[PDB]
Order: C-alpha cells, then structure tokens, then sequence
C-alpha cells in the first residue's frame, strides 16, 4: 500500500493527515509552564491520530509504533512549533493565543538557550522559504527516522519497511523541488540542508528533554492500542 | 575558496588530511579512554585545517565549530574503524572493548549499544571511505552553525555535490543517489544523539582556550 503511492499521492496524504493547530486555555509568567504544558498534552492526542495516518507507520506492530512516538515526539512538538513561527520573527507561535517572545522564556528557568535554539531554526525556514509540503516530510522523517536506530526476524522486516517508507518520502520531496523548478543540482543541495535541520532539531529535542526532567510508554500504548469496535 | 575544487579533488584532500590511528597509552577504563580521546584531538585540529573551507572561517569561528562537532568526530571515527569487529568498539588496536566492558562504567552501556548500532548500520550499507570523509566534514561545519555562514553553507552545498558524485560513479541511479543521500545524512542525526547523550555522561562524572593554543603548532 504504503510503498506503491506516487510522489503526488504521499503528499496529499501527509497533507489530509495534519493535525489541527490548537489553542492555549481563554496568562502571567508563573503560568506559563501549565499552559504549555496543557497544550503539548492536548496536542499528544492529535499526534498518535497523526502518526497513525503517515503510510506504512500502522504496518508496524504495537511495539515499534510507540518506540518511534517515544523516541520522536518532542521533535514533531518542535518542528510544528518553528514552522507554526516561521512567519513572526523573534517570537515562537506555540499557539494563536501564546505568541511568546525571549524574554518572557528568560522567566522560566534553564529555557532561553532552547527558546534561542527554535527562534533560530525558525529563521532559517524562513531563509529557505520553507513550503508546506517540505515540511510535512520532513515530520514524518523524524517519525520513523528518530526512533529507528534504538530497537530478531521480525525487527528485521520492520526495518526495511521504515527505511523504505523513509526512501519513499526523500522521492517525494525531490520531486517538489523538481516540481519547484529547481534544478537538479539545486535538489540535491536543498534536500542536503532539509536533513542536516533536523540533526539540530534532535539536537534540541535532547537540550529540551534535560530541561523537563529538571522540572509515557504506556500512555502511548493505551493511545495507539485502540480497538476496532 | 575551496568552491574551486573538482568532486575528485575534494575528495583526495579529504583522504590525505584523514588523522593517523592512536595507540591507548599504556604498559581504570575511564582514564584510558580520556587520555586517548584527548590525543586524538589534537589530531582533530589538524585534520579540520586540511578541510577545504575551514581555514576561510575566523580563528573564533573555527574554534566555535570544533569545540560543537569534536565528541561527534571521535564518534564517527569510533564508529568506522570497529565496522569489521562485530559486538566491539576498537577505541585503539590496544583498547577492544565489548558491551560487558562498557556496562562496568555506569551510564555508559546505553551509548556503548547506540555506538554498535551505528557500526551495524554502516556496515549494511556498506559505506565507503570517500563517503566517510565527507560525512565528517559535514559534521565538522554543521554542528555548530546554528557572511560566514553563507560561506559555511556554501562549503556544505559543495561537500553535497561530491558525495553525490561519488555515489553516480559508482553507477547508482539518481533515484537511488538521492536516496542514500538521504540515509547517509539521516545517520548523522543519531550521531548528534549519541553525542548530546555522551556529553551528558561525561559531564555527570574552558575549551575554547585549549583549542586556540592548539592551532597555534
Ligand atoms: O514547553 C513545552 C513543553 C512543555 C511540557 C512538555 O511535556 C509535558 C509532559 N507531557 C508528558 C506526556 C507527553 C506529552 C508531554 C513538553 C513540551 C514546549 C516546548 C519546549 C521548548 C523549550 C524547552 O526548553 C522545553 C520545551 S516546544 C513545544 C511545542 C509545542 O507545540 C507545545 C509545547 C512545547
Ligand atoms: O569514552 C570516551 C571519552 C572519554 C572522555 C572524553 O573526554 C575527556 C575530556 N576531554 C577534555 C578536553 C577536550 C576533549 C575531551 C571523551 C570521550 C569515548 C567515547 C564515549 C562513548 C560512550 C560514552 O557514553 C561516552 C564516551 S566515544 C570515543 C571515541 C574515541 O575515539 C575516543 C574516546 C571515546
């Protein structure tokens, strides 16, 4: 199924797949962790429905589908969270009503040098003038990507399958670029810069785990294990 | 300044500027890798002036660049040279170590098992020297980046070209160079990984300064 769509169908696809963009509560800085943490909760939710609607992710079993979530979701928060901010620069958009600024992340402890680390990935999207299209492959990249390298026959089968669903998604942004009118140079070195953002993007994600240990396994099982009634 | 080179010529620079194997000195693992990690800096330092471009940068870009990649480096060079030692990390011809070995420091096994990850996974694309240079020194010039970056850029763009060179002359379709492309820049983010989580061990048990005086030999 997965490994048979056109470079056309995979982008439709991640596109009808997006997750809405949610709202903080209808604020102060004492607040402000329990209404981003509100919100990434809220927004977990949307990302299992998400992962679950990215071609060949439900061929995995159980198991592999919530080391990939585990492994990746502080990324995926990330990466929507710079694209959602591409266009208000020097401000993160963590929702319509929570655009926040250096500042007002200086208040909470151990966060700026990461409110930094996004308010600069975000830039550089918006140097790129990075399309939605782009940048839904570069999420489900992180899905099946971040994950792939901590897991017997059957985790060998599955394996291959993500990393040809992986080769699937790199055809697919190729041909937005050529779509694009890039040259072929100009794809290769465009696709190049995408993949090196997202070793920053791990890269934050780690900063940003330390950070909220400083202040889930089974709740994606129970999310991800739904029944069929 | 660098732009000039041919694919060809980028990558024999890289192969001749490719630091020697390090000996772990003795004749208490910890002490013994930290010794070993500290030499082959040194090393590092010479290596990243070979690498074109890197010399264009200011002294205090050069320094900012390193001091963000080195661990990464050591890594990758780690991850290389035990690819034919299944189960094992050659730290050093003298310094073999397996799994049972790295679980006697706490907190390190989990790397330790990432690190062979790394090994297995190159060794099932059967990644080639040429394209192991050239990953580095994306590593080298990537990891710190986020004029000057323009230029680090451009370097990047043309370290891009060479790889995908090397891949057309080994006679893959452009459908199958993109695509390893793809895998091989992928693996770097678990190489970022493994050094964020290597750093925080290490630091669980200023370099700038050190690395300036380096470069001064
Ligand atoms: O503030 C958060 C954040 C807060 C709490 C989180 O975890 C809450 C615990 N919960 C456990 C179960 C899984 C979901 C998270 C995660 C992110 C967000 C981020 C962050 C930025 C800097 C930093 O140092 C740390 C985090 S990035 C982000 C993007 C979003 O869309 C939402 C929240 C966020
Ligand atoms: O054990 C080391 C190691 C030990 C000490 C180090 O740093 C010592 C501090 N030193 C201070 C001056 C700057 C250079 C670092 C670095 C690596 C090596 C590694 C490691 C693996 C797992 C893990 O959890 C932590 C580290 S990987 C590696 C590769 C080498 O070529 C050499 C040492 C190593």
């Amino acid at each position: 199924l997965a490994l048979s769509l056109t470079a056309d169908q995979m982008v439709s696809a991640l596109l009808d797949a997006e997750p809405p963009i949610l709202y903080s509560e209808y604020f102060s800085e004492a607040s402000m962790m329990g209404l981003l943490t509100n919100l990434a909760d809220r927004e977990l939710v949307h990302m299992i429905n998400w992962a679950k609607r990215v071609p060949g992710f439900v061929d995995l079993t159980l198991h592999d589908q919530v080391h990939l979530l585990e492994s990746a979701w502080l990324e995926i928060l990330m990466i929507g969270l710079v694209w959602r901010s591409m266009e208000h620069p020097g401000k993160l958009l963590f929702a319509p009503n929570l655009l926040l600024d250096r500042n007002q992340g200086k208040s909470v402890e151990g966060m700026v040098e990461i409110f930094d680390m996004l308010l600069a990935t975000s830039s550089r999207f918006r140097m790129m003038n990075l399309q939605g299209e782009e940048f839904v492959c570069l999420k489900s990249i992180i899905l099946l990507n971040s994950g792939v390298y901590t897991f017997t026959l059957k985790s060998l089968e599955e394996k291959d399958h993500i990393h040809r669903v992986l080769d699937k998604i790199t055809d697919t942004l190729i041909h937005l670029m050529a779509k694009a009118g890039l040259t072929l140079q100009q794809q290769h070195q465009r696709l190049a810069q995408l993949l090196l953002i997202l070793s920053h993007i791990r890269h934050m994600s780690n900063k940003g785990m330390e950070h909220l240990y400083s202040m889930l396994s089974d709740l994606l099982l129970e999310m991800l294990d739904a029944h069929r009634l």
